[PDB]
């Protein structure tokens, strides 16, 4: 034959924090010895992933023929009866992204050249510029342009923090507080002044990171328009999504959404209806790279496209899958990036970064990232207590973070 | 590096008619000496399609790196500005095909196993039983069934010939005619006798093949629908398929349509509306492998499931390449079947045979068919008139064929 | 009888190039001596047309009764089963057309006489102003005002070119290069100067030309809305003229689109629902004539009015037909006009040139344009690479054209 | 020139009874002693249709270029400033069929020829089947069946009459009587009889002719389903048809309706949302061939078919021209036929008649009828109170006729 069965021969996974965020990976050995690297990394419960992977899908997979990508992963999709979900999800995607990993090595090619080559030179890439005041922004905006950039995120304040900052009823109850009213108008006012400056040099992108009531959403997206951002990112909770009916029909603000999603009953009718423009899941809470793939083919068909999550809490193996997503697929449109630290590259070697401006494919046969299991047991989880995901507005209401 | 360009350094193309039917054949060459064969078999345009392919796909491509298959794809499609279409887009999938075919063989896997390997142990297969009465019709099932066929196409007389075999007007336009209450009633009195005979033993299909006006399609498919067929095919010709939304509102008979589709808008609103169960794209009239696979992913986000036009008409390319998208594609649900003749065998080698009623995964790597071009040569390209495409109801009207 | 039938006595075409474009014109031949002219022109692929009118339309018009056109188109129509696209439809065009001019001169009528006669005093023509700079605009339009002309197309800036006259990343994919945003500021800028030196002295069209993703057009179709265009053309490709639902709702700015269908299901649910004001379809596009006159009807039903694409690369006979439809059809709305080069005159005898910024009736029997088959014979096809169909953005990504 | 203006010379009017019901023709005179006659048939108010020709559009179209149909037709319409109506459209009709024949004798073509030619060989016949008791039903129905035809009208018992005839209060208000209860009853009484006799040997067609409120339409037309009609008619006044939408959804009972039809408004949403399957316009109330041909075109893009009405009460002028719009028009479906009475052929010779059970074309050059202006003289018009158009239910309210 040209090509015999790949018997899974075991299942790891290390939940480690080589520097700010607790990281999930996962490593499927093989009787060719060819092994594969996925991202399970869901920073907030890693060592809930870890017990998922370690208990319950190891065994599941045991013996199985991981030529099979397609069977595999539509058998660990729904192999608990009850699915999707954050924890669920990154579990199958280590293993997802590891099958992956492992057939581009049996074919000797890049991901993305075993997917199908390339669809563009090189991914646009943009950055994050915040600070809490507007001479300390353009320091940060100037530094990227010099670097190449061309789309760069903007945020002007901090929104959270000690109830004893803003005025609030006594004895609030704890949280990370913020005004959503002080909020809107810093925003609007930073996007004015960067206009003024900056003009058509780049373009702004903005999170709105769902900080607002429904109503308040939709005016604010529409008090953006004038501005030109290349996307204006998750103005709404993905449960109020349905709330854009009313913006879309008076604004053509380009509106982002998805990094939240975990279950596809969150984007059909979005994606259907051409709701947003990007669509903006994070890899492995859809399950890895078996799902969006498809994902992505759904958009194209309607015009949608894809800007893939990818914030500081992703492990170099997911870094490296949506390189190769970004690379291949026709409809993605830009890649968003924060630098690595020194240590992370310690345990991960190949990791891609940003070169003026834009990700270029990567050619090391499968997703291209080692793991340095020695490296890595330096490293193990630390507890933190993320007090930003209770924010309360100032009366004390528990808002989505 | 793990991958170097795949330089492609000839585009040929092959009309031949070995047996019943004018195929169209790509071959394109490379500096690797890895070839790749695709399918541009439109049987009754086969002379302007090679137009296309020899006069201006092969200038277009000549030189580019077929590695990079998405691109080369993208800018097929879109090169001669207007677009889509049945001549336009089998020239193009001959190229894309044999690209795939390449990267298959460059990566040592068979094609279903270079996209992700497979969703199933096989797919069924389906025959085809026509005759012109009961008794004939009946010893072709027991055929069938005896052979392990459990869906079976069924057709109980012609609907075609000579103005002369039915009440016309004097002077009747040439054309070949037949009465489109003549074949609802025969139909209904076929699904009526097969039911009582066979019961539960095998499912019937049926393709109405456009031959009905809108509101008599309605009223067939509702009449259909006791007798629990696998699908009804084709009760609307392309451009009267929203006519369906009368249909779905009062009936659950399961429908299958798509095998005329060139051009992404007859299928974008059924698709998004799932306003059909099974789509019946031919795969070298929507422009290749890489469009199918988009198509089948859009189609499986609604539910919507695939059986690819495999009609007689087809290359052993096709066939083969229907026969990996059919075990690679979670919603792959059946593969249409007409048996191969000795001649066809003869100029292609490795055609898949369906065994027990199944289609099995085919090994050999890339798409796994080879071309003797020796042999092909003794296959001229022969015109045939095709008078079934003037087809005509009594009173003269040229109806969709 | 007062009409025997008309006998097709053979069926010619001509690929050629007199000046910049391809051209196919097809000629019908008849029993009575009375000949009729016809467009084919698809200017990307004019040999693969004449393979279509040559080996498959000949022989299945050969004999045919000419009187009726209307039969003959719907057997043209459906004759390979498959159908509709570009090198389908233009041939049938030809034949189509030739058809009309052979009724006409037996008539003894002009066509737009034939067709019921006329329905305005003549139709107003638009030219097209394009430069690198403002300056040099204004010349353009100041000559054509002085022409009479009150409707002129007008584009600043060109569009392509080489990867290195941009910003892009290493080792671009080859292509015709340009930035989107670049394009969409620097039309405004237009458009706003334009407004300040001219007013209300005649009105600007532009053609967007596909050029943007949904958003982007949706956002540049609102900011056009104050410059009072008589319409925007081409905002969307084909297959994405749906997201016309978001823009409609918020925008009032005249939306053309259709130069590119030729399939009826690219148009259907678009004028049924009312989401364009103008329909700019290219009538050997969707099958000459015949279809031509239906589409209109239905257009003027909904209110849509009628644009026929008339650019450079149709022929003289294309161009007579188009303005016998523009003189004849009461929701007739402009008439696109570019100047006729000498050696083109030379070969064709008879074509319309607009007189004070008008298109005038054309008054001899039939279409009214003679053809010199000697003439013709000195000037073959010529093959051009149009690398302006392989349009992309910075990031290399073929893009529509 | 090929063609010089053809200048109208005189209107005239003529409002005869030479049988059963009142007519109103309209002849044109021109400068080319070339005349043309329309038919303009109201038969109730046809006094007032010639008020309308003679003191209105005769001193508006002297003078004018008859050649130009699609201007005047235009003129006409909104000539009134108010617009649409039967009496109104009735006058523009004559006036526009006669300019159509005068096209057709310039041009020495049939109307159907000058068209575009037919699409057909002949067109289906249907004729009128009508008794008190179903012995008398089933002789009719064998007559016809012996004399070709296929499609036949059918109706079971009369329905007016005295209210001393059926169960009403004291002193019911004068009118013409029946129960809506009863004639629902009988006439699925007679389908039934009708089915078990006859089985396939033709198709029915019935005529509700607006007798019902709009739940018993509806129910009525479901209870007609099995009985395989080849349409049901007029199930619901035209400012009611929108209660097609709930029929729609839970039956496929063909539906036709539109003789009533004399304002856009009625059809306009029926046709764009195929709520009907069969228009059945009666061209002089639409005004006229020009309309009639777009309206046709129209409901052809949307699929749906036309069979112009076609009664006892029409000229033979209109009776002509609906014959070759039927030839003609691709989606013509039917020909109403009812037998002419000798008086009538007296006055006006060329009347088609059908043959076998089809209209065949007509072949004398433009509509191809002559008007004799002194047999007319005979035959005044005679007042009739046509006490069927004041129908009561037994209640005595008054329903739509
Ligand atoms: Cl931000
Ligand atoms: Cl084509
Ligand atoms: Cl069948
Ligand atoms: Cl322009
Ligand atoms: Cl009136
Ligand atoms: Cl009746
Ligand atoms: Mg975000
Ligand atoms: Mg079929
Ligand atoms: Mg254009
Ligand atoms: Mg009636």
């Amino acid at each position: 034959q040209s090509m015999t069965p790949t018997i899974i021969t075991d299942v790891k996974s290390f939940a480690i924090k080589p520097d700010r965020h607790n990281l999930v990976v996962v490593k499927v050995e093989t009787n060719k010895g060819i092994s594969g690297l996925g991202c399970s990394t869901f920073q907030f419960r890693p060592l809930a992933v870890k017990t998922v992977v370690d208990e319950y899908l190891r065994p599941l997979l045991m013996g199985r023929d991981a030529n099979e990508i397609e069977d595999i992963w539509q058998v660990m999709n729904v192999n608990s009866y009850w699915r999707n979900g954050p924890i669920t999800n990154n579990a199958i995607s280590g293993i997802d992204m590891a099958l992956w990993d492992i057939k581009g090595q049996l074919a000797d090619m890049p991901l993305y050249q075993l997917l199908g080559g390339k669809a563009r030179t090189a991914i646009p890439a943009y950055t994050h510029a915040v600070a809490d005041n507007l001479d300390d922004l353009y320091h940060e905006i100037d530094r990227f342009l010099a670097a190449g950039y061309r789309y760069i995120r903007c945020q002007l304040g901090f929104y959270g923090g000690n109830p004893s900052q803003l005025q609030t009823p006594e004895e609030p109850i704890s949280g990370s507080y913020f005004d959503q009213t002080d909020y809107m108008e810093t925003t609007l006012k930073m996007f004015a002044a960067i206009k003024e400056k900056y003009g058509n040099q780049f373009q702004m992108l903005h999170d709105v990171h769902e900080r607002l009531h429904p109503n308040q959403a939709i005016q604010f997206a529409k008090a953006a328009e004038p501005y030109q951002l290349f996307f204006l990112e998750d103005i709404l909770p993905p449960d109020q999504s349905h709330w854009l009916t009313q913006l879309r029909s008076q604004s053509a603000t380009p509106i982002a959404t998805g990094e939240l999603f975990n279950n596809p009953m969150e984007w059909q009718e979005l994606v259907k209806n051409r709701q947003i423009d990007f669509m903006r899941a994070h890899v492995s809470q859809i399950g890895g790279i078996t799902p969006a793939l498809k994902l992505a083919h759904f958009c194209d068909a309607m015009g949608v496209r894809i800007a893939w999550h990818t914030p500081s809490d992703i492990s170099p193996v997911g870094l490296a899958v949506n390189t190769h997503l970004n690379i291949h697929l026709h409809n993605a449109a830009i890649q968003e990036t924060i630098e690595l630290p020194a240590n992370t590259q310690s345990v991960f070697v190949g990791s891609p970064q940003p070169k003026g401006g834009f990700f270029y494919p990567m050619e090391k046969s499968g997703i291209g990232i080692t793991f340095d299991e020695e490296a890595a047991a330096d490293f193990p989880v630390v507890y933190r207590p993320h007090e930003w995901t209770q924010s309360r507005t100032p009366d004390g209401t528990l808002i989505t973070p």
